């Protein structure tokens, strides 16, 4: 198995597992308290540190019955956790709610981790991608909505 | 191929596809009309579900076009569908436009899903990465915001 | 390696490069200044177009310290860069702080560009997963919080 070295910087809280077999994320806990007013973030500390191996990345991604039922969601979701990185694992809650707080006790499961390979890229830089050779594509330099699929696009 | 199995429980709709070969994702439908006031969300279904194969993860994100003309995006971003669930993906559409409101038709293109390895990892608890042997790194416990390139940090 | 072409749009930018050794994302900078009031979004070029090769994506995520720091996001994320895609990566970020407006500055380092394999899926439509010949699943058609861990669930 890919094995991930952890430490329970917090030991009050259960290691992150997941839910199911086959769940993509390892549940992460708040180690804290907080509530959340609409609108408001707060970095949240989840009591663990981990080294994800080289080569490889930690996503931290919202957890979806949080997101619909209050609203709850990450600011910079997908956190990325970088393979050097040996600090704790905080997590930038934020309440999209426009009305209701949301309230997070110690213990909660606030978001998901997931471990992917990642290309660790070597930059080519190119005057045009006709000098790389590469061949015209389908899709070319259309994005931003080109293939439509909305009255607004 | 990686094949990916999928059941149409909303036969009225198309089956996702790539808008250009290569393309990451297959764009999923939205089954409902829904409209969204500024700051709103919804649960909205596609009509699909799919078999997201062992050792994969299903991950419904944004498209951009909407994002960036309507403001459209999702509560949980990147929606994580796990590969036991057999169950309707659901998707946490969400209105980040301050005053205008976003009107989603039955059968617009509203998100996209990709299909991509994820590393179901094992948990080895240490008491320091040192105890791991873990060699020292650049990044050490740096992080949100450690290597600059903005003026807030 | 990895290798990935790229074209600098806009010379006067540096090359997209990692913070430290092992870092999953390449910065992306701001080609230009850009005030965001709160809650309002941009969609903002970065001066580099990709060819993500076929089989992979491209992915742009928030930066963790300015999403604590400001409260910067991006509405599309994380942003799904196409293989097939040879235009310029643009950024659609969005002051999700209520109260404080966010001033970027050409030079800025604003997201982060990651590059990891994507499985190009085959869609198999099936009548029920039972046809597929494929085991009952613990989760089965849980989510949306059906494991609980969070009084709101
Ligand atoms: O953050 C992003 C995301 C996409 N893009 C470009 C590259 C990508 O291949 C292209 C299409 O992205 P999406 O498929 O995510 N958006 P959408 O489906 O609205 O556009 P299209 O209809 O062209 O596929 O837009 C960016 O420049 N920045
Ligand atoms: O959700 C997250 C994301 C990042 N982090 C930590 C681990 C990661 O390796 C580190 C840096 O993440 P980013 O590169 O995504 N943010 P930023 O570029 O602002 O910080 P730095 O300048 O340190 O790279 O911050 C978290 O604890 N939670
Ligand atoms: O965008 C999504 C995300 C999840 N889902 C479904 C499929 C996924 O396997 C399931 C659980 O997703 P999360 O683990 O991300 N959410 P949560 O942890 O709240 O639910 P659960 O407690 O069931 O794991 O919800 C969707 O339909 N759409
Ligand atoms: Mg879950
Ligand atoms: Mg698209
Ligand atoms: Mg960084």
């Amino acid at each position: 198995s890919t094995t991930l070295a952890i430490v329970r910087l917090d030991p009050g809280l259960p290691l992150p597992s997941r839910a199911h077999d086959g769940d993509a994320g390892v549940d992460l806990y708040s180690a804290e308290d907080v509530e959340l007013a609409p609108g408001r973030r707060a970095l949240v500390r989840t009591g663990v540190a981990v080294a994800v191996p080289f080569g490889m990345v930690g996503l931290v991604h919202p957890r979806s019955g949080l997101a619909t039922r209050v609203g709850l969601s990450i600011v910079n979701s997908p956190g990325t956790i970088d393979a050097g990185y040996r600090g704790e694992i905080k997590v930038a809650l934020i309440n999209l709610d426009p009305a209701a707080p949301i309230v997070v006790h110690r213990g909660d499961r606030i978001a998901q981790l997931l471990v992917q390979r990642v290309e660790l890229v070597e930059l080519v830089e190119v005057s045009s991608f006709d000098e790389a050779g590469l061949a015209s594509t389908s899709r070319g330099d259309g994005g931003h909505g080109s293939s439509g699929g909305h009255a607004s696009l």
